[PDB]
C-alpha cells in the first residue's frame, strides 16, 4: 500500500489514496 499521511499504518476513516 502507499499511505496518504505517511505513517505507513492505515487507520479508520483515513483518506484512501
Ligand atoms: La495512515
Amino acid at each position: 500500500f502507499i499511505d496518504t499521511n505517511n505513517d505507513g499504518w492505515i487507520e479508520g476513516d483515513e483518506l484512501l489514496a
